[PDB]
This record gives C-alpha cells, structure tokens and sequence, in this order.
C-alpha cells in the first residue's frame, strides 16, 4: 500500500471506469497522500479549479508545483514565496525583494531534488529548520518525505523528532506507529518503546523473533532493562534482569548489566558477580573473558584482575594490557615473566582469536545516529 | 668505525695499492669482524702477496658452522693440495670434509659429492663404509639447512631474529657450551650485518642476561648505543643494565619537546621502581617548572591512580597539567575520559560542563548519559553536540592510535611499546623505515 501502488491501483479503476471504487479510494487515500501524480489525476477525473486550490492546499509548498500555479491571483503572490522550479517564468508572467528571496532558496534545495535523499532530504530539513506559516511549510516538507521514502525509518524518526520540539507529541507517537507498519528495522520500535513510553515492545518483538536471531533478542533485553531502569529505577531494573533468568541470555547482556552496576552504583563487588555468572553461562565468550578483565584493569581493581587473568586463556589485547600495567605500576620481575609467556603462548598457537575492531553525521541525521548509536551495545548492533 | 667504513677504508687501501696501511687495518679490525667480505678480501690480498691452508683455517675459526661456508671449504681443500705428504694430506682434507658435513649451509650436497669421490678413490670397499657412516651427518646438516635457507635468503632483522629463535630451540640438543657457542657466532654475524639497527644489541643482550652473562650484555648495549641513533637502547640500558647516569647523558643530547618528554617520563619510571613512589613524587616536583610537557602530566595522573587508588591526586595533577598547558586537546580528553572510566562522575561532569570538546568526548559523555542518566539530559547533550558541529566549534580529533611479533623480535616490541607513551614514540631519525616518506 506504497504510494506508488495506490498510484496503479487508481489509474487502473479510471481505466476501467470503475467509478464507486476509485472514489472510495480518493474518500480514504487522497487527504493523506503527498504524491502530485494522484492529486492530478484526482484533478483529470473531476474534469469528467476550486479543485486547483484544494490541491494547492497540500502542495503550496512544493519546488516543483509550478505547472500546478500555473493551470489555477494574489495567486501570483505567494507562488513568488515559495522556491520552485522555473519562478521566473512566473515573476516574468505577474514584490521584487520576495521573488528575488525565493529565488535564492531555490539555489540551495535545487542540488538536493537533483540527487534526492534519504541523505539530501535531511539536508533539506536542516536547512528549512534555520531559514505558524513555517510549521506549515516543515509539515509538508515532512510528509512528502514519507511519501517519497515510506520504507526508510530514518524519515519518521526525523518527523517525529520535529514533531516532538514543537510540542506535538501525540502526533509524533502517531507518525512512529506508522512508520513501524511500513518499514522494517528493529530501530523505531526501540525508540517507540523508549521515547512513547510503550513497555509492550520489547516483549511483543521478544515474541516475533521466538539462536539465528540472538542478536535481536539479546539487543531487546538490554534495551528493555534500559527502559526500566529509566522508567522505574533500579530496584526494577534488577528484578527484570533476575526474570529474564530462564531463557539464554547472551553475553552481552551480562557484560551491559555489569557496567550500569558499576557506573550507578559505584559497586566493584556486584559488577564482579554479574560478569563471573556470565562467564558460567558463556565459559567460550572470548567478548566477556577480555572485557571482564580490561573492566578490571581500568577501575583500578588490581588484586581481582591478577587473579582473573591468571585463569583465563587470552587475547594478544588482554596479553599486551596486563604487559603494560605490570611494566607502568608492577615490576620489571613481572614483566618480564609476562613477556616471556606471552611468546611462549604465540608458540603454542594458544592465544584467543581477537574481537573486531572498532561529528561524523550532523543536522537531523546527526540526531538520528546519536539515537542509534545509544541503542546499538559494543558491537551488538541493529542489523537489516 | 662501523663494518661498513671499515670495509670502505680496506677496499680503499687495497686499491690505491697502500699495502702497508691494509696489513695494519686487518691487524686491528679483523678478529673482531664478523663481515665475511673483509675476511675474503684478507685472503685475496693474501694469495697475491706471499702454508696458505693456514688462512683458511683461521677464517673457518671465526666463522664456524657458519651456513655461507661453502666456498671457503672448496677453496681450503683444494690448498690441502698441495700437501707434500699423502698422510698428512689426507688426514687434514679428511677432517676439512667431516667438519664441512656437520655445518648445515648452502651447497652441502656437492661437497658431499666430492667427499664419497674422495673417500672411494683411496678404497672403494673401506671408503664405502666411510661413507655410510657419514650419510646420517650429512643428511642431518641437509636438513637443517633447509629451515636456515628461508631466513638467509630473506634476510632482515626480521629473519635474523627468526634464525635466532630457531638455533635457540636446540634440535641437535647442542650440550651446553657447543650452543653457547653457536649462539654467540649467530649474534656477532647478526650485530655486523645490522650495526646500525639498535634490535640487535637488544637481541644479543637479552640472550646473554639469560644465560647470566649480563657484564657481557651491559658492554653489547653500549656499543649499541654509539652505533644506533635512537633512545631505545639508552632507556634499556638505564632500566635494566641499572644506569641511572643515562638519563641526564640523555637529556644533554636533546638540550626535542617530544624526546624530552619521554625521557622524563622513563627517568620517572626508574626512579619509581628503584626509590618507590615518594622518591616518583620528588622527581616529578623538581621537572616542575623546569616545565614538562602534557603527556608527563597524563603519566604521572595515571601511576597515582592504579598504584595508590586516590581519585584527589590524578584529578590534580590533570589539572596543574591543565594549567600549565591550557590548549591541550590530549589533556582535556585524556581527564575527561579517565573521570569517567573510573566512575568520578561528578567531577568528570563538572569538567565537560567548562572544557573545550572533541567529537569524542561529546561522544563518550552522550553514551554515558543514555546508559546512566536521563533521557531529557541526553536530548540535550545531543542538541548541544549538534549545535556545536554547525557552529565549528568542535576541537580537531586526536590521532589514532600495530601487527604482533614472536620470539626474540616480539620481545623487542614489548620493550618498545612499554617504553613509549600514548602517541610518544621512540624513534631513530638516521633509519629509514617502511614509511620513510612520512
């Protein structure tokens, strides 16, 4: 039920002069489409110019509406306020400061049409946001964005978002719901569950997904205990890490669990024991052996690091960190007993395989990241 | 006084025909040289101007079971001659042979061929079993070769420390002085070849430390340290041949911010193994406007917290370092992230809230604020991040911040790596390296 198909679907009962259909289809789709095709074709059916006005209610904005201005005078006016292709062909045809204005608008939205988005519509949002008549604009901006990118979920969010700081969060929630029907990515429902305040998501996606989606389900865990310790503090932050109990909770839930402990709490004892049950679970997780050691290296937790290591098999990473501490604050006796076992190890071809490795967006798109990149844990991340 | 002016002087002399001067040179240089050339060019200029075997055997002395020895068995054989005397020759050509099949180097097999050739001309029954006793021998140097042929046609330090951690796994089970030996021969051959490479003093040090040779290791270092032109070998020597000397030897050098700094803060790393952390302190006041840079600041916050766990004395010194050096990128992230990983939160707040920022701070402290904060602190975190990128306000990235090696060379690396700080490197600035053009 993309734009384009609605598009088919009514020129096909036009064709076919199904009539009581492509009226019901007009009745139910036309207010909300943003798609010009379809308003004109609306426009060729009625023909079968106070119906020009009602299009250019919804495509007013628009820099491509001037075949459009043209066919509908202070209609000349507040065309020559808006940047569309060929103005000049309507300045030439009908005050001068104004034109020249939206003159020089066009310039700048020009090369992002030419080229247009998912990234050049952020871009165009950006630069209308910086410069009740502008909300206006923003909205139609928005909209025929979700026409033109209706699987992309990165466009509701930037709808929203907008939404949100001009105090329209009802109709924000509502725009996240749809764009939840129509694209697919676990993303908005994340930020649905968070930013609307809707605890069902994460259970009801639990449920969807049902080992091949581990990564999913292990990402809802964490984003869901993210959820309760926002909304309910950590008292039920703790009970639903506890429920959470019978099923396989992967390692990096344990590992997110240590560290909000740690860094709410300033705890050592607990994050020690939640990443030591994780270890238990997950006695081959190469990701939990390394990032409980290096989280106690780096907290300061000498004693409890020693022995760990001790009776861990090891990364060349957590080789070469225990190396330089003992080489910083240990002795030189250590040390050397350590170098002489980590080449000992690389002889014995014992050492753990290593993990992966690892402004650069700005504007609405920036924003965008910023929420992904949050939502996303180490390198568990959201994946289609 | 490196090998390479060495040979230079003595291809100079021999050419100009200044025999007088050639003979005194190799009288001073010869034993101690380990360059195959200049010990070929001795016997050339011996040929032509005079028992000549007898130079040959005093050259096979310097460069025993050495894996290039063919043509210097060849040449010595055929000198065995030549001998006036059929017994005496052929004891001594037979012992040339046995001591040859027992080296593993290149063209053993066609000595092997003149060896049977030999043997079976004087009797083809005797010399036959001659012959089958001495094929496990030959066929066991054969095969070592083949292990040693990789290295040597490759040769690099790189190869040069394979060819030591190979010899050092002793597959002859070499008793204890014959290995020694041997290893002694692999790391002179290897300090001629690359004289100029600070690794193989290193290499040779590290060897003859454990086999408690460490008056010998301390001499190899500090022929080192005149031959190479870096700081390494200097901060080795300081910190494990214990010279505490080194490091005002080294700070007249370079009075070179950069060197200086990592010179003081190796310098404090010696005095807080040897002295302890009080004596760490007094060293660190006194440099103490003298003035020092801001990774000596950042060094010393570090050591304080993972040996004491005081929160009070890194924040302090971050923030002395910070005065002094008030546009430091490296400080203003480098405090903020340490706040942070530690669990400092209020300070590490308290500083973003007045600090100049990189991406990555806004990062990391945007991160934080979602996992442990609110959601209405992290909007506007990421409102003011954004705010921030649109007005340029955003402080240029700090650098990014290597492969791992084995045995010996490996080991090279982990001294390195422990030596230098953060993005302070050592390095020699008269070698040209796989990224010379810079």
């Amino acid at each position: 039920s993309s734009p384009s198909a609605i598009m088919e679907h009514a020129r096909r009962l036009y064709m076919s002069k199904d009539y009581r259909s492509l009226e019901s289809l007009f009745g139910r789709c036309l207010w909300k489409s943003y798609n010009l095709d379809l308003w004109m074709l609306y426009i060729e059916y009625v023909r079968k110019f106070e119906v020009y006005e009602f299009t250019l209610g919804q495509f007013e904005n628009y820099w491509d509406s001037y075949g459009l201005f043209k066919e509908y005078r202070n209609g000349y006016m507040r065309a020559l306020q808006t940047p569309m292709g060929s103005l000049s062909e309507l300045w030439k045809d009908f005050t001068l400061p104004l034109f020249q204005s939206s003159f020089q608008r066009y310039q700048q939205i020009q090369p992002l049409i030419r080229g247009w988005s998912v990234k050049n519509a952020a871009r165009l949002i950006d630069l209308e946001m910086e410069n009740r008549p502008h909300e206006s604009r923003m909205h139609f901006i928005h909209n025929y964005i979700l026409d033109s990118f209706f699987y992309a979920e990165e466009v509701y969010f930037f709808y929203s978002e907008y939404l949100i700081g001009i105090g329209q969060k009802e109709k924000a929630k509502k725009v996240v719901e749809r764009g939840i029907e129509m694209s697919d990515g676990m993303f908005l429902s994340l930020y649905y569950g968070l930013v609307m305040d809707e605890e069902a998501v994460y259970g009801d996606l639990k449920r969807k997904y049902s080992k091949v989606f581990s990564k999913e389900l292990d990402l809802l865990r964490i984003n869901h205990l993210n959820y309760v310790l926002k909304k309910r503090g950590l008292e039920l932050f703790r009970k639903l890490f506890i429920e959470l109990g019978n099923e396989g909770v992967g390692p990096h839930v344990f590992i997110y669990c240590a560290f909000i402990e740690y860094y709410a709490t300033g705890s050592r004892a607990t994050p020690y024991n939640i990443f030591s049950s994780g270890l238990l679970k997950h006695p081959d997780s190469t990701l939990l052996k390394e990032e409980f050691f290096l989280f106690l290296l780096r907290i300061g937790d000498e004693e409890n690091a020693r022995a760990l290591f001790k009776r861990l098999e090891k990364t060349s990473r957590m080789w070469d960190s225990m190396i330089e501490y003992e080489f910083m604050v240990g002795s030189m006796e250590l040390f050397r007993e350590l170098v002489d076992q980590k080449m000992d190890a690389i002889k014995a071809d014992a050492i753990l395989p290593p993990l992966p490795p690892r402004v650069q967006m700005e504007g609405i798109l920036g924003r965008y990241h910023c929420f992904l990149d949050s939502f996303n844990f180490l390198d568990l991340k959201i994946r289609d």
